[PDB]
């Protein structure tokens, strides 16, 4: 079967549960890739495969091939070698508003395409944004869903605690706007280097999120601009319908500079 026929397997790049990512080479092509090897809910596997295919965009990991073998499934992507956005925040502590703004721009373009194609990711966070002034590529479509335009339903309780929308935590129906909440949380980290909602106790984390209990504490927020904090407030609006859309967030002056 076609992957163990055509490809050699090298060094592990990442690992969740379910999945391992390793560098592979298409031997006859002399071409390196990332292979997401999945260690075989078959419905959810083919969905992530279909969604990865759907999405061709500078800011979205580009699926080269999907291969089904005895016991393993391979989703092969173009190799992006710049590391998680997560790692770069750790190393640099935080981004200049200059660098934060080009970054969240990169992210909003990916989120805008996803939404235009009726895909909601639901697990936006730095670990799932990969670097190539290096452009940011959205990854891990393992939790992604398909919506019809502005439809909102209960699609299930899924994602990363720190990043989860109020609507999802209340078990209210939801859609595209949960990605914009995650973008708010991301943007806030970019600017100062910790999240808006932290707590040892998950239950109290979830109370904060549902209640929008974020501040811009002194001293570190005092020199951050009005335009930046404006975007975070519009992204971190509890009302999903009132929340800034991806398209509206690209036309925001902090992102436009126009
Ligand atoms: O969709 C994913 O989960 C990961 C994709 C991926 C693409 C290129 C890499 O270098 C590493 C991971």
């Amino acid at each position: 079967t076609r992957f163990t026929e055509e490809y050699q397997l090298f060094e592990e790049l990442g690992k969740g549960a379910f999945s391992v990512v390793r560098r592979c080479v298409k031997v006859l092509a002399g071409q390196e890739y990332a292979a997401k090897i999945i260690n075989t809910d078959h419905q959810k596997l083919e969905r992530e495969a279909r969604i990865c295919r759907l999405l061709k965009h500078p800011n979205i990991v580009r699926l080269h091939d999907s291969i089904s073998e005895e016991g393993h499934h391979y989703l092969i992507f173009d190799l992006v070698t710049g590391g998680e956005l997560f790692e770069d925040i750790v190393a640099r502590e935080y981004y200049s508003e200059a660098d934060a703004s080009h970054c969240i721009q990169q992210i909003l373009e990916a989120v805008l395409h996803c939404h235009q194609m009726g895909v909601v990711h639901r697990n936006l966070k730095p670990e799932n944004l990969l670097l190539a002034g290096a452009a940011v590529k959205l990854a891990d479509f393992g939790l992604a869903i398909e919506v019809e335009g502005e439809q909102q339903a209960w699609f299930g309780f899924a994602g990363t605690p720190g990043y989860l929308s109020p609507e999802v935590l209340r078990k209210d129906p939801y859609g595209k706007p949960v990605d914009l909440w995650a973008c708010g949380v991301i943007l806030y980290i970019l600017l100062v280097g910790y999240p808006p909602f932290w707590d040892e106790d998950q239950h109290r984390l979830y109370k904060q999120i549902k209640a929008g209990a974020y501040d811009f504490p002194s001293p570190e927020w005092d020199t951050v601009t009005p335009e930046a904090k404006d975007l975070i407030n519009k992204m971190l609006t509890i009302n999903p319908s009132k929340r800034i859309t991806a398209a509206e967030a690209l036309k925001h002056p902090w992102i436009s500079h126009r």
